[PDB]
């Protein structure tokens, strides 16, 4: 059963943003959804200190990054907290209304798309070069969910029976047709070692 939702009007008015302003330096997407993985790695690792069975769904932290020409997709996985139904349908967006505004109006003064991580909402930056977006999501005592959206105001969540995956999260970036630079091996490595050259966690990235 495939629930459709609304956005809150301030985030659909992000993703508008997102997508329709001029900005050449969309690259910056990469190191705002591998910042997201090592905070949510941080996170169960620390909540494990005091209850170690929240590592009963996996051990290993780590991030993938995973390019598949057959299919235009670019996937950040990582084996972090994870996301429950409720952060997806509706406390991440709550919380991300302030961080739109602040985020808006920081730019109006001047700042640049570049600083969106610094107002809490870097992952709505996967816009910049995914025309869709699917997110499937494991937190431990919740099920797998699938929320998906390509903007225009609405997403969707559904329960995942695709893949199971233990624990963690992947963000799966649909890429637009002329964002397939994303792909290539040379320019994601340029692009982790400029940005995202210091998290501590294994950043493996498949070849294909």
């Amino acid at each position: 059963e495939v629930e459709t939702f609304a956005f809150q009007a301030e985030i659909a008015q992000l993703m508008s943003l997102i997508i329709n302003t001029f900005y050449s330096n969309k690259e910056i997407f990469l190191r705002e959804l591998i910042s997201n993985s090592s905070d949510a790695l941080d996170k169960i690792r620390y909540e494990s200190l005091t209850d170690p069975s929240k590592l009963d769904s996996g051990k290993e932290l780590h991030i993938n990054l995973i390019p598949n020409k057959q299919d235009r997709t670019l996937t950040i996985v990582d084996t972090g907290i994870g996301m429950t139904k409720a952060d997806l349908i509706n406390n991440l967006g709550t919380i991300a209304k302030s961080g739109t505004k602040a985020f808006m109006e920081a730019l109006q003064a001047g700042a640049d798309i570049s600083m969106i991580g610094q107002f809490g909402v870097g992952f709505y930056s996967a816009y910049l070069v995914a025309e869709k977006v699917t997110v499937i999501t494991k937190h431990n005592d919740d099920e797998q969910y699938a929320w998906e959206s390509s903007a225009g105001g609405s997403f969707t969540v559904r329960t995942d029976t695709g893949e199971p995956m233990g624990r963690g999260t992947k963000v799966i970036l649909h890429l637009k047709e002329d964002q397939t630079e994303y792909l290539e091996e040379r320019r994601i490595k340029e692009i982790v070692k400029k940005h995202s050259q210091f998290i501590g966690y294994p950043i493996t990235l498949f070849v294909e």
